[PDB]
């Protein structure tokens, strides 16, 4: 693993730590959220970014970093602003870019 592949997986870790329920730990499906793929364009989960990390798909810090807002950004589009999925994505956002600095 690169010095790179170290960092993300370290952030990694401490981003998934915050989400302790895993609602961001694998892609959202259509089944349980009716109509998803056809309203977020581009889809994002910890799981597609464990791979991405592994797969050497980061080439720098910043990418990773727009792959988790989008992942937040995602959930604050399709879930209405009272729910618990709006407000762990608005949560981990802005604590999750703070832990990274
Ligand atoms: C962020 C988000 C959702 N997250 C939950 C989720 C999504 C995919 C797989 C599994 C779960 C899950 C469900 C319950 C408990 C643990 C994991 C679900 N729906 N939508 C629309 C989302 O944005």
């Amino acid at each position: 693993s690169t010095p790179i592949q170290q960092l993300l997986e370290h952030f990694l870790r401490q981003l998934q730590r915050k989400d302790p329920h895993g609602f961001f730990a694998f892609p959202v499906t259509d089944a349980i959220a009716p109509g998803y793929s056809m309203i977020i364009k581009h889809p994002m989960d910890f799981g597609t970014m464990k791979d991405k990390i592994v797969a050497n798909e980061y080439k720098s810090v910043t990418e990773f970093k727009a792959d988790f807002k989008l992942m937040c950004d995602n959930a604050m589009t399709y879930n209405r602003p009272d729910t618990v999925y709006y407000k762990l994505a608005k949560k981990i956002l802005h604590a999750g870019f703070k832990m990274m600095s």
